């Protein structure tokens, strides 16, 4: 049972499917139009084979449904019909920042500052609800035709939450277990501040078109991050970026999560609290797509 | 998809006489069996293996058993696939687990426990040198043969964890945006091999008292207590029954902080387990007690 409010009907009763936009972590997303209002929506479709654990999709719907914040893609309901789950969400007409920068080239510092502010607002909200995105990157930060910014793809978040509940269910007998083994079963071994690091990396991505170590094998990156006194990455070109931008990167990429600032503390940072950050900056970026 | 590159595609009943069901560990079931040619006794672990089953846990268990060559880990003789059943052929340990034994004999002597702890530490030192973690050290998983020798068994939890890690690593996407603490948990799971040292400490109390500490407390409540700050590590109940060296062995093995808990190698230097009078003779005496109590 995927959701108590699920619509047991064909979403094509309400929506005209327009085109496949591609896929996130899992499933496939369609652009669609409400047949009554004419409003555009995104419809994420996920197959449901007979012997499938529903807990991941359960958790994703639950996350989306209980968010009401402008910087998180709005949720409109879900459908189950002919073994396909459809999650109905806000549509963002310009796609991801990755889709955009792959045409336009690197974002300006002000554009990056605006994006980071809007993401931080989204993250502050999520973290206030004890939710963790866990997949903050350019591909999951969507832009609408108004230049507004939305966090999308809670697939990783949902998988993690499903795994945690499964680990708790099947923890087994604890009497011989070391406390650190018990602790990670119960708590998962990291917290929401992982999203702040990911935003710092995203800020570099938007500036340079790639995250740090993009050319290094992903398993090898995991080894290097855990090895030694691992040094947090930095922006490549010192002279291109302000002291405030360099500082934003330093502070977001604090190695120790005990010392890494919260989303709320980061919203007070000079880079993101400055005047003149608004959707107009992204409207200028979207103009580059035509000109 | 391949279960084992060295798998025997034949009926193990062509080679072995099944003698009696010994019970089951984490998964599967185990039989005492006798080699029809040599006469040697073995353990045959049977696990159902249908054509469209995930093989990865059994793959990993075989791999663990096959690549250990150390006296304190149950020996491996090969595996059979026949009529949708995987049979894992191992060393047979004729006195069963220490749990099986103490439920008849009552509590082990301090010297008996000291010898067991030494032999388990040797097993652990070896496993940890190979980047393997047992993760399920307890009386039920420490086997005794008819020679009074001590063998680590049932790597089922170890195999499951290793299969999970492999799957997590296979489907790790593009982790460039991952925070170091998340990357740490992806690779290591947020603990290390020193978890086995804690488990041995608890086992030493189990052998001494016939139960691990807090066995009468609900297991969810125990988990609640452990994860609290100011959790006190457990202790032996009767102070006067046990030596200062045994008390100290418990103190150091049950070090709350894993950054400060001693390694298997460091623990082998401990007074309790470096005693000159530790040998299988102590366990031969325990097996004699088991025969006519
Ligand atoms: C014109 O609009 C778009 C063009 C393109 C894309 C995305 C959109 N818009 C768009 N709006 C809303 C959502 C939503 N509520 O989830 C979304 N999800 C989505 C997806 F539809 C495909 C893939 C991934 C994801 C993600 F969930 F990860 F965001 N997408 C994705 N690009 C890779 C190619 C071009
Ligand atoms: C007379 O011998 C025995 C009597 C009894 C037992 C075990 C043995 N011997 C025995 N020898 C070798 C193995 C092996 N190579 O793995 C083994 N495994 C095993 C098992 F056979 C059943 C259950 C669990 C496990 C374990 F893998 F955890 F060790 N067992 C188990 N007792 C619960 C009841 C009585």
């Amino acid at each position: 049972v995927v959701d108590p409010d699920i619509f047991n009907r064909d979403p094509r009763d309400h929506y005209d499917l327009l085109q496949r936009l591609g896929g996130g972590t899992y499933g496939e997303v369609f652009k669609a139009r409400d047949k009554v209002s004419g409003d555009l929506v995104a419809l994420k479709m996920v197959k449901m084979e007979p012997d499938d654990d529903v807990s991941t999709l359960q958790k994703e719907i639950l996350i989306l449904k209980t968010c009401r914040h402008a910087n998180i893609v709005a949720y409109h309901g879900s459908y189950l019909w002919l073994q396909k789950l459809w999650i109905c969400m806000e549509f963002c007409g310009a796609g991801s920042l990755q889709d955009i920068y792959q045409v336009t080239g690197s974002l300006s510092e002000l554009q990056i500052s605006y994006v980071c502010r809007e993401v931080l607002q989204g993250l502050a909200y999520l973290h206030s609800q004890k939710k963790i995105h866990r997949d903050i990157k350019g591909a999951n930060i969507l832009i609408n035709d108004a230049g507004e910014v939305r966090l999308a793809d809670f697939g990783i978040s949902a998988q993690i939450g499903a795994e945690l509940a499964r680990r708790l269910e099947f923890i087994g007998t604890p009497y011989w277990m070391a406390p650190e083994v018990a602790a990670v079963a119960l708590k998962g071994g990291y917290n929401e501040l992982c999203d702040i690091w990911s935003l710092g990396i995203t800020a570099i991505e938007l500036a340079e078109l790639q995250p740090p170590l993009f050319d290094v094998h992903p398993l090898r990156v995991l080894f290097l991050m855990t090895k030694s006194g691992y040094q947090p990455p930095r922006l490549k070109e010192k002279g291109k970026w302000s002291a405030a931008f360099h500082n934003f990167i330093k502070v977001t990429l604090t190695k120790s999560p005990k010392k890494r600032p919260s989303a709320t503390k980061m919203l007070s940072h000079q880079l993101v609290s400055q005047p003149g950050l608004n959707r107009g900056l992204i409207l200028d970026l979207l103009d580059k797509l035509k000109n």
